[PDB]
């Protein structure tokens, strides 16, 4: 109804610039070269 799909893309935001959660998708990133 509000719409919990848009703190999703705040969230992405974050990982553009602390916590476990950005540095565990960083993590998948950097996987790529892996």
């Amino acid at each position: 109804g509000i719409g919990a799909f848009g703190l999703l893309g705040f969230l992405a935001a974050g990982s553009k610039k602390k916590n476990e959660q950005e540095l565990l998708e960083l993590d998948k990133w950097a996987s790529l070269w892996n």
